[PDB]
Order: C-alpha cells, then structure tokens, then sequence
C-alpha cells in the first residue's frame, strides 16, 4: 500500500526496480476527484494528439503540474498583526478550498434571480416613458430579489479572490517553469532572441532581472544552471546583468508584481470569471444584466459542455458553410434585380408599391432574411409566375433555390454536427483501445503479457504504473539530494538534464529475466 | 413465518416488473369506470414488441443528453425573451383589431411563454410570428435577432437533437457489432484467440463446441449441485471445494489442452 516500486532503465544498460515509500497523504490527494479528472483529460489529450518523440516529456510536465496541485491542496488544508494575517489566511485558505461550491452557488443565484425575473412587466403609468416594475401577489419577491442580487455579487468577488488563490499558483508555475526550461536548455534570451512576435517572450523579458524570478517554480539553482551552462560562450557579467545577479556575491519587488500581474491578467479563466463580476456589478444598474449568467451554464455543466463540443468541433466549417450560403444567395440576387424585379412587391394596398428588389441592398437583405427562412424557398415569398412570359426561367429560379440553399445548404450544416458526433465518439473509443490494449510507460501490447493470465493487469497496475512513476518524481523531489542512493542520484541527474531515457522503452523486467523466470 | 413473509411480499413490491403489471392491472380497474382509460394500455407495445423496443433504445440511449439540449434550448430562448422585452415590445402585437391591443411581449412570463410556444414551432422562428421590421430604426438589429434565432434554436439546436438519435443508431450498431466480433474472435472460456485455433481446419469451431463449451460449463455445475456430495469423485470434489470458496481458478485461464499437450499430440 504505502510501498511503490518502478522499474527503469538503469546505469547497467538493463531494466531495474525500485522501491520507495508513499505517503498517504500523496496517496489521498492522487485519489481525489479532480485530479483523477485531470489525469484523465492528460491521457485523452496525449492518446488523441500526441506522439512518441514527446510523450515522456509531456508525462513529465504533468506530474510536475499534478505535484505543485497535491502542495497547493496541502497548503489550504485545514487542521494586533498577526490576529489579522491569521484571520486573512485562514479566509483565503477557506475560499480557496471551497472555490467550487461557491461557484456552484453563484450559478444557483443566477437562476434564482432569473426565475424572479419572469415576474417583471413594463407600465406607461407608474406603478411616454415607460415603468418597469416586477409584479407579483406576495411582495416578498422585491426584498429577495435585492439581497439575492447583493449576494450574488459578494459570491462572485469571493469566487475571483477564491481562484486567485487557488489556481493562480498554477499559471505562475508552468510559466516559470517553461521560461526556465527554454532559457537553460534554448538559450531564450540568450542566443536566440525571441521572435518580437512573441508577446508571451517580450513579456517574459521582464522577470529576468528581477530578485525572485522562480517563486512557485521549485528550480532554486535555475539562474546559477544557464549561468553555467552559457557564460563561457557569451561572457559573463552580460549573463549576471541580464539575470539580475552580482557575480561578487556568488562566491563569497515592484517588478516581478507587475509581471505576474500582467501573466495573470492574460489568463482566460481568469478573465471570464472578472467579466462575470463586472456583469454581476452592471446587474445592480440594470437587473436583467443576470441574464448573462445564465451563459454559465456551458462552462459548468459537463453534459452541457460535452453536447456543445459537437456545435464546436466543426466550428470553421459551419462559419464557411454559412458564407457559402451568403454568397450563393447574393447570386441570386443579382439573377432577381436583373430579371425578377416585378414580382417582389409585398404590398397588397395598390395605393403604394412596396418593391423590394429596386435596389441590390434591399433585395439581398430581403434574400437572406426571408429565402433562407421560408421552408420552400424565396417562391414562398414572391408573386406567382403563371401566365408570364418568364414562367419557366422563374420556376427554375425558385427550385434551384430550394434545393440549392433550403434543402444541400441546411442538410451541410446537420452533417457537419453529425459527424462531430461521431468524430468525437470515435476519438473517445480509440482513445480507449490504445489504452486498453498498450502499456502506456513501455509500449508492450497486452498480447505478449496476457501468456500469464491477468498479465496485462498486473504489468500496469504494479510494474509500470504511472502513478508509481509521478509518485517516485515526487519522492526525489522532496528528498534531500544528499541522502539520495545510487539509483536515486542517476534518476535525478537524468532528470535535470532532460534526459528520458531511463523510461523502460519496450522492455520491461518480464521480458528481461523472461529466461530466468521461465 | 410472518416475517419472512413481510420481507418477501417488500421484496416483491420492490421489483419493476411487478409494479408494471400491478399498474396494467389498475388501469384495467379503471377502464370500467371510464372506457378511455383502456387506451393506456396500448403503451403495452413497447414492451411487448422486441422491434419496438429496440427502436426507442435510440431515443433512450441519449436521454439525458436530449434532457439537457431541451434546458438549453429554453435557456437560450430566455435570453431572446429577455431581449425582446427589452428592445422589440411593440412588434409582438397578435391582435388585427385595434379596439383592443394584445401585446405578447409587455410580461416576461407572457413573452417567454410566447417564444416557447409559437418561435420553437415555427419554421422561420420567432420572426415567422412578430411584426414585419421594415421602416424602422430596428430594422437591422431586429434582422439580426430574427435570424440568429433561426440559426441557433431552429437550425443548430434541432440538429443536435437529430444527431443525437443518428449517432445513437449507429452506436447501438457498433455495439453489437462489436460484441459479434469479439465473440467469434476469442474463446469465451479461455480468450485464446481464433488464430491459433485455425492452424487445425474448423480447430476453433471445434474448440468452442466442444472442449470450452460453456452450455458445458452450466451442465456440469448442474450435475455437481444435484449429485450428492458423498459420491463426488475427486475432481468433482475439488470443482465442488472451489466453487463453494467462491474460487474461480478451476476455468482454464489463457491454457487449453491443444496448446497443454501439443508436444505430444503433434
Ligand atoms: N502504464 C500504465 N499505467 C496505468 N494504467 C495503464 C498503463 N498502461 C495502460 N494502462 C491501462 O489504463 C487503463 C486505465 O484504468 P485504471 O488504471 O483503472 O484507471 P482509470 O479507471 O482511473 O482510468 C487500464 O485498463 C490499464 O490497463
Ligand atoms: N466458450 C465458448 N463457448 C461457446 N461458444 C463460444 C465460446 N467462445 C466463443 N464462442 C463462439 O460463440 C459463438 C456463438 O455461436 P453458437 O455457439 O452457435 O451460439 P448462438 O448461435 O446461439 O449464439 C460461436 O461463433 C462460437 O465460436
Ligand atoms: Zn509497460
Ligand atoms: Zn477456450
């Protein structure tokens, strides 16, 4: 249970195991929902469009991002100066921990104040302008109404400073993280120079002078490393300016705010959640701005989510389909001003003609409002051709609208979400064979492992499991590196130099001492 | 045994085919008392009929899915009631006398419950219904509303109904399909593959008829439950012993005699 054991490729050329202790509290914390959820959508990401060049790395990158959560959700864990610190964190220990029941609360106080919202009705008289005024027997729905609308704002400002802490940490990890990694290992800002296209780069130019450049990122040495590594090429007081570094000191933060700042403010998730407070303010002018709340919805119901993914999928496609649709109705239009003109006047008073296709504007706004909306067509809308001398031309013109735009145009758009449908179902099903039928760590089939029975099974839940290799990550890197044993010591260099090669690729200890155990 | 007999008649009450045929039951009842109540028994031919019932496994199949889709049509009509109470009021006028006005949109119940009612089930949408925008300041923005609600809810949002029901069609198929395959691919018993069965002409017809039978498998554990335990023979003691330990290590696991004694037989 507490007792984990990995196999990899070791200094000897051949496959290893090695054991090491987990804790329960990592145990538990692999175990919750949301990061089962999270290594789901990772193994769906990696399967569906992923290769073997760059899976470890990804592999990799994930278990660092699921270490740095399972330290954020011990942080916030729960067992005249410092009376308030203490009050503060232990608020915004709260907050962070129940980020998602808060959310879950606001949406429920959307719908609340929407509901009451179906009770509104609009007065010329007081309860030419108009009164609008929420009508309702009991009166008890005014007062619920305006403590609903204050609370729903509260909750949603508590849901920001909820995420803020909470899932900001993140961001600010895998950024530094990922600045750390292409100026060490790319020379960034180095060698190469970013692209000046790149805002992400320009605006990651200004952290690296700064004193505490890696805050939630766990690579102290970081500065020290690139130092190392590309002093002896480009000098190196240019190295310790650029990296904000007293070479003196080696032997013997207004700035880094403003970046993290502006990397948090560049963050979608972030940025939905503050338009939904600036909604949620605008509400208080106007009530029925919570109707854009209900817009939540989509993000927060994963049915909802998963079913709008079909409209999603094919989303370009649809886009072009309907300017496809735009241009093939002004063709027609034009047909019409050149030969139709006559038969589309839409006033039966013969006080005043009401012809609209005398102009090209109005006849294609009439095209594409009323052609596409009429079930048979624009020969719905349009005067009758019989007894006319352009009988035939015009009925030619109205069917080929009809089958053209009414019927090929519309049946594109139903295939284009069928289809989705069945794309998205089949990436989910292969997703799942390729997992069911590969060891993900070594490659291996189940064929060769199913010669034992539930070989296959054992192989992945106990020789090359995943969460056995993301636990052993964590072990080294809360281990001290002086206490590291042999093994322990070649993982870790391997690991600092980016190295994935003592991932057990094809072979594995059955394979291996195939011979010995037969 | 009262008790017992509680516990049975509770556990009885309890299973949904009984409450079904208790409920045909009632309604049969209630056919004396009113002869139309007789027409809910023709609900009957779902569950009698196997192609009727297979057939609505694709309505049913993706239930909740079209649950949540019907929310979300009626949320997004929430959203164009709610603009059009507040930008279209005097359009939604459904009287062609003007002795009285009969504005369908000065309430928001009233003009949620019109969009609901007629924008969803008319061809053209809810502009299929309301006054004509020519002439108007609103013009292009009313345009827009009309035809973003055909786009959307009548287009987009019953074509994700259909799809629902194509793509339940064609995994039910799959399925099945899938299940065949499988089926005639591997032994049930062992889950060695056909392949290797092949090498012998018709070796897996052979295998699965006759040495992996599972109608043998239940045969056998019928004579084993009906034989008296003191004339067991030693094998049927020890499948005896296993199966009471609830021990399934006695099916043969990946291994079958062909592969056991290929040696000797080849
Ligand atoms: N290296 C691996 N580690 C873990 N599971 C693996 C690996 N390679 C393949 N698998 C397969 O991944 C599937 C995931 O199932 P399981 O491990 O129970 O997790 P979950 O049910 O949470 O997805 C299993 O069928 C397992 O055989
Ligand atoms: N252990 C097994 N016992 C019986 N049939 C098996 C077994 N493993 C695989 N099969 C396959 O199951 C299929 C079912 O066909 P059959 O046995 O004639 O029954 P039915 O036609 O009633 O489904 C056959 O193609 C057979 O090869
Ligand atoms: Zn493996
Ligand atoms: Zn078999």
């Amino acid at each position: 249970p507490y007792l984990g054991r990995i196999e990899i490729m070791g200094a000897s050329r051949r496959i290893e195991r090695i054991y090491f202790e987990i804790s329960e509290t990592n145990r538990a914390q692999w175990e919750m929902p949301q990061v089962k959820e999270s290594k789901r959508q990772f193994i769906f990401d990696v399967v569906n469009e992923g290769g073997e060049a760059e899976k470890m790395e990804l592999f990799v990158s994930f278990c660092e991002d699921t270490i740095f959560e399972m330290q954020i959700a011990a942080q916030i864990s729960e067992p005249f100066w410092g009376e308030l610190e203490v009050q503060r964190v232990k608020f915004l220990n709260y907050l962070s921990r129940n980020f998602y029941t808060l959310r879950f609360l606001a949406l429920f106080l959307a719908f609340a104040i929407n509901f009451i919202l179906l009770f509104y009705k609009v007065s010329d008289s007081p309860p030419n302008m108009v009164y609008y005024f929420l009508e309702e027997s009991t009166g008890y729905m005014e007062p619920a109404l305006w403590c609903l609308s204050l609370l729903h704002t509260l909750v949603a400002f508590l849901c920001i400073i909820g995420y803020n802490c909470l899932k900001v940490p993140l961001v600010i990890f895998k950024r530094e993280k990922e600045l750390a990694r292409k100026l060490e290992f790319d020379g960034l800002y180095i060698t190469e120079q970013p692209g000046d296209d790149d805002v992400k780069g320009q605006w990651d130019r200004l952290v690296l002078n700064t004193p505490s450049f890696p805050s939630n990122y766990w690579d102290k040495f970081v500065k020290r490393k690139v130092l190392d590594k590309h002093g002896d090429i480009f000098g190196r007081e240019r190295i310790a300016e650029l990296l904000g570094m007293d070479l003196a000191s080696l032997e013997i933060d207004v700035k880094y705010q403003i970046w993290k700042f502006g990397v948090i403010f560049t963050d979608n998730s972030f940025l939905y959640l503050g338009w939904y407070m600036v909604m949620s303010l605008l509400g208080h002018y106007n009530n029925f701005f919570f109707a854009a709340h209900l817009l939540d919805i989509a993000m927060g119901v994963k049915t909802l989510r998963t079913i709008l993914s079909s409209v999603t999928h094919n989303g370009k496609q649809l886009v072009m389909t309907v300017g496809l649709l735009a241009v093939v109705v002004y063709l027609y239009t034009v047909v019409a001003f050149n030969f139709f003109r006559k038969f589309y006047n839409k006033s039966e008073d013969e006080d005043e003609p009401d012809m609209k296709c005398d102009d090209m504007m109005t006849c294609y706004l009439f095209h594409m409002y009323v052609g596409v909306r009429a079930g048979g067509g624009i020969g719905d809308e349009i005067e009758d051709p019989a007894g006319d001398e352009y009988e035939l031309y015009r009925v030619v013109f109205d069917i080929t609208f009809f089958f053209f735009v009414i019927v090929i145009l519309l049946a594109i758009i139903q295939g284009l979400i069928i289809d989705a449908f069945g794309e998205l179902r089949d990436q989910q099903e292969q997703v799942k064979e390729d997992m069911e039928t590969k060891c993900f760590i070594c490659g291996i089939g189940s064929d060769y492992f199913d010669t034992t029975p539930h070989g296959f099974e054992t192989h992945t839940l106990e020789e090359h499991n995943l969460a056995n290799y993301m636990f052993f990550l964590m072990y080294l890197i809360n281990k001290d590196e002086t206490e590291h044993t042999g093994q322990e010591s070649y993982v870790w260099k391997m690991y600092q130099e980016r190295c994935w090669d003592f991932f057990p690729a094809g072979d594995c200890f059955r394979k291996q001492y195939e011979d010995q155990l037969s």
